[PDB]
């Protein structure tokens, strides 16, 4: 029930780096850390990851299944509708700012690193 419009739906995917547990609770092998991505790094591989996103109609479905959140993994494609529910004051202030195009400045927060994309 609404008289206009307020929820924000939204696509997005989810990059590996440092976060704050181990790398992405992903089906890996325990074994060791490793040097790899990392907070700062992360950043700037998602800098170019945006820009590749941006310059160059290349896929997103797929990888979105990939190298997403394990959840999103399974829904690389979108979330779908949440206004002030889900996400929260980094990604929601993300979709809620901007409107396919930019793709999102690098949106590094609940998981690791992400990239919202509604329509295009």
């Amino acid at each position: 029930h609404m008289a206009s419009r307020d929820q924000v739906k939204a696509s997005h995917i989810l990059i590996k780096h440092q976060g704050s547990r181990r790398k992405a609770s992903w089906k890996d092998p325990e074994g060791k850390i490793i040097l790899t991505t990392t907070r700062e790094a992360a950043v700037e591989q998602l800098k170019s990851i945006r820009e590749d996103i941006v310059s160059g109609k290349a896929n997103f479905e797929e990888v979105a299944t990939r190298v997403s959140d394990c959840s999103s993994a399974k829904r690389g494609g979108d979330l779908g509708s949440f206004g002030r529910g889900q996400m929260q004051k980094p990604f929601e202030e993300a979709t809620y700012a901007l409107k396919v195009g930019d793709i999102s400045d690098i949106v590094d927060t609940d998981s690791g690193v992400h990239i919202i994309k509604r329509t295009a």
